[PDB]
Order: structure tokens, then C-alpha cells, then sequence
């Protein structure tokens, strides 16, 4: 049961997933004195304003707030892609305390919290058949720094005492993904992996140069949720990211520069 203790977590995940020692995983550091322009790279372009959000669910490893990705109401497209990424998906990863939890790390920076927002490419059909392909998935990650209290934020955090245990959902209407976006979409991209098992060499990362916030009060209500289900032993969500991986010589292009 792969998990983020000692006994479970990311330093052992290569035992039942072995491509966690892959060419190509994620998260990384961004090393901002390596960043290479390339003037293929256009703007982001995040299409969101018809998205509609259906349900929370706590899956045993963060929480995910699912969308209703049967069209195109929310889609990424541009940026360094050549396809239409519908959005399924968004959920977090955090630490501790607010010093640590991003994945991605900013010249060895680490932020309070991390968002990932995961897109399939509809080329693919389907979600699963996508994740097996090296164009399939992308994901946007946008970081949060521990300051100033998000309302955005505020919205999705008041929904996560109806989801405290593994298995539990309840319905989220109405959330607008880009109100977790910065203003600008500046942007580092580079291929890589999703960041818990199985560990899949299927994403185009972008990770947002500007952070949103968060408060510190904030930061608690997400170390309230429970990785187990109801009636089995409790352990609480205290942390739930993997470490930077190493870059194995692939390059971090940077938009616009
Ligand atoms: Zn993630």
C-alpha cells in the first residue's frame, strides 16, 4: 500500500512501481539559471470559463475535485502542447508545516502547497488510453505560498469535512478552476511523470512561475483529511508530496523567456 510514511513512502515506490527510477519523473527543481527559450512556445491557454465541477472525493491520497470532462468546457491547449487537453481533475499536495509541500522546487525553493490541475489529450479517447502515451497528459502546477488567506481557496477548503475519509465524495458545484490561477501565465514546461503511482511517463509538466496564496490557517484544514477509510487505523494527510527527482539531462524551457 503505497503511501508517504517511512515505511511506504516515496524512497520505496520503486519496489512495486519501478519506473520511479525512470528517465523522466517528476516532480523536479527548476534550476532558473538552466531555463532555455525556445520560440516555438506560445501562450497558455486555459479555457475554463464553461467548466463545471461535479464532486470532491478523498481517493486515499489527496483529494481531487472532478470535472465533467465529456467536452471541451474546460481545456488547455498552446503553451508548448499540440493537442486539446480536457481538465478531469485537480487536487493538491502539501507538508507538514508551511516551510515544505510543494513538489516542484523553484532553485531548491519549496512552497507551502502545490495545485495540479491534470488534462488528457482527447486525441487519446479517453483518460486511461492517453496516460500510456509520451503526448497524452499534461498538467498545469501551481504553487502555493503561505501568506496572505485565498477566498478561491477558502471555497474548496470548506468542502473537506464531508470527504475526511478514504472513499468519501460529496457534490461540489459551481468551482471555477481558474480562480486557483495566478493573473499571468508565465510558465517552465518539461516532459516528465505523474507524481504518485504509477509513477507514468505520459505528462507535459507546465508549472506556473507565480504562485497563488494561502494562509497558514488555511494550510491546517488540508492535514485533517485521513488517507484510510471509516474504521480502519487513522492516518492523517500531515504530508503527501514526493520529492524532486533527478533531471536526467532533459531541458526546462521557459515562456516567454
Ligand atoms: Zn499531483
Amino acid at each position: 500500500h503505497w503511501g508517504y510514511d517511512k515505511h511506504n513512502g516515496p524512497e520505496h515506490w520503486h519496489e512495486d512501481f519501478p519506473i520511479a527510477d525512470g528517465e523522466r519523473q517528476s516532480p523536479v527543481d527548476i534550476d532558473t539559471d538552466a531555463v532555455d527559450q525556445d520560440p516555438a512556445l506560445k501562450p497558455l491557454a486555459l479555457d475554463y470559463g464553461e467548466a463545471t465541477s461535479d464532486r470532491m472525493v478523498n481517493d486515499g491520497h489527496s483529494f481531487n475535485v472532478e470535472y465533467d470532462d465529456s467536452e471541451d468546457k474546460a481545456v488547455l491547449k498552446d503553451g508548448p502542447l499540440d493537442g486539446t487537453y480536457r481538465l478531469v481533475q485537480f487536487h493538491f499536495h502539501w507538508g507538514s508545516s508551511d516551510d515544505q509541500g510543494s513538489e516542484h522546487t523553484v532553485d531548491r525553493k519549496k512552497y507551502a502547497a502545490e495545485l495540479h490541475l491534470v488534462h488528457w489529450n482527447t486525441k487519446y479517447g479517453d483518460f486511461g488510453t492517453a496516460a500510456q502515451e509520451p503526448d497524452g497528459l499534461a498538467v498545469v502546477g501551481v504553487f502555493l505560498k503561505v501568506g496572505d488567506a485565498n477566498p478561491a481557496l477558502q471555497k474548496v477548503l470548506d468542502a473537506l469535512d464531508s470527504i475526511k475519509t478514504e472513499g468519501k465524495s460529496t457534490d461540489f458545484p459551481d468551482f471555477d478552476p481558474g480562480s486557483l490561477l495566478p493573473e499571468v501565465l508565465d510558465y517552465w514546461t518539461y516532459p516528465g511523470s505523474l507524481t504518485t503511482p504509477p509513477l507514468l511517463e505520459s505528462v507535459t509538466w507546465i508549472v506556473l512561475k507565480e504562485p497563488i496564496s494561502v494562509s497558514s490557517e488555511q494550510m491546517l484544514k488540508f492535514r485533517t483529511l485521513n488517507f484510510n477509510a471509516e474504521g480502519e487505523p487513522e492516518e492523517l494527510m500531515l504530508a503527501n508530496w514526493r520529492p524532486a527527482q533527478p533531471l536526467k539531462d532533459r531541458e526546462v524551457r521557459g515562456f516567454p523567456k
